[PDB]
């Protein structure tokens, strides 16, 4: 029943790992955590294996690694990512202390491939197409991901994408502070923190997305929190007194009126030569009203995807738990709760 392990240093660390992965290979510089690619003889496939660094030194930590193993554990949709396997070395709950992750071998992300260049309108079409089919997937299960931009949308040869990385740890400050991509994706509301967010936050993101792979540009790379917010506005509008009332933070409410007023931009005049029909979705993506956008499932049926929709193959998922988040616990406690659901996990179907 329990496969046999062995050991291997790498680049700093004793690997222990099941027999059936071979050729383990230091990848990421570290960017991904600890990760190794490898062959996995049993499937054909080749995977990343992530050891996760002290998984229970806190309580904080403690209920990360218990939140990400949930997470993939659940998601099995061909446009995200999911899991191939999770394994422990230790024979009991007492001697439980690490814990291995195992997903597809993902090659180039959309960054690293598309930089600083424009893509055809078939591309965009079917490139925003499954990002909008892994979305409707994950908001129906009331996941939000929170964190969507080209560094974690992975593509390969024949033009296939998965959504990766989401997530699960609050950014620091000084992560988000700046001229960096980290934030130039990010929902207005949630850059500025104007209200409680919700599942179209990440529809902002996609939009900022489908604009960058018309142009070759981004769409909002601010300097600062402030300039970016200040692009934003330029393009889109200022707040009318409907979504000024939203606004629950006294102080935001109160610094955004100190503003010029502006009115949306045409968008035909800063896309040009886009195809019309994107310049339409763009429109109803890209709306300061997080009330007003349109939602993944209307957006699938927008006719700049007929090439690519079919209602029948575009499926919800299971309903997902997360009543754990409001739950407090020692740190002993959701270290049971993590060896239970690795002990529990059954791996997929190979067809
Ligand atoms: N899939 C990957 N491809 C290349 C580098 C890193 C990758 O993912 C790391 C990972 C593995 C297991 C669970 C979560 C993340």
């Amino acid at each position: 029943e329990r496969p046999t392990f062995y050991r291997q240093e790498l680049n700093k660390t004793i690997w222990e790992v099941p027999e059936r992965y071979q050729n383990l290979s230091p990848v990421g510089s570290g960017a991904y955590g600890s990760v190794c690619a490898a062959f996995d003889t049993k499937t054909g496939l080749r995977v990343a294996v992530k050891k996760l660094s002290r998984p229970f030194q806190s309580i904080i930590h403690a209920k990360r690694t218990y939140r990400e193993l949930r997470l993939l554990k659940h998601m099995k949709h061909e446009n995200v990512i999911g899991l191939l396997d999770v394994f422990t070395p230790a024979r009991s709950l007492e001697e439980f202390n690490d814990v291995y992750l195992v997903t597809h071998l993902m090659g180039a992300d959309l960054n690293n491939i598309v930089k600083c260049q424009k893509l055809t309108d078939d591309h965009v079409q079917f490139l925003i197409y499954q990002i909008l089919r892994g979305l409707k997937y994950i908001h129906s299960a009331d996941i939000i991901h929170r964190d969507l931009k080209p560094s974690n949308l992975a593509v390969n040869e024949d033009c296939e994408l998965k959504i990766l990385d989401f997530g699960l740890a609050r950014h620091t400050d000084d992560e988000m502070t700046g001229y960096v991509a980290t934030r130039w994706y990010r929902a207005p509301e949630i850059m500025l923190n104007w209200m409680h967010y919700n599942q179209t936050v990440d529809i902002w993101s996609v939009g900022c997305i489908m604009a960058e792979l018309l142009t070759g540009r981004t769409l909002f790379p601010g300097t600062d929190h402030i300039d970016q917010l200040k692009l934003i506005l330029r393009l889109v509008g200022t707040p009318g007194a409907e979504l000024l009332k939203k606004i629950s933070s006294e102080s935001a409410r109160n610094y955004i009126q100190s503003l010029t007023q502006m009115p949306k931009m045409n968008f035909a005049n800063v896309f040009i030569g886009a195809n019309p029909l994107a310049v339409d979705l763009l429109e109803k993506m890209l709306v300061l009203d997080s009330d007003k956008r349109i939602t993944a499932a209307q957006a699938l049926a927008h006719a700049y995807f007929a090439q690519y929709h079919d209602p029948d193959d575009e499926p919800v998922a299971d309903p997902y738990d997360q009543s754990f988040e409001s739950r407090d616990l020692l740190i002993d406690e959701w270290k049971s709760l993590t060896y239970d659901e690795v002990i529990s996990f059954v791996p997929p179907p190979l067809d």
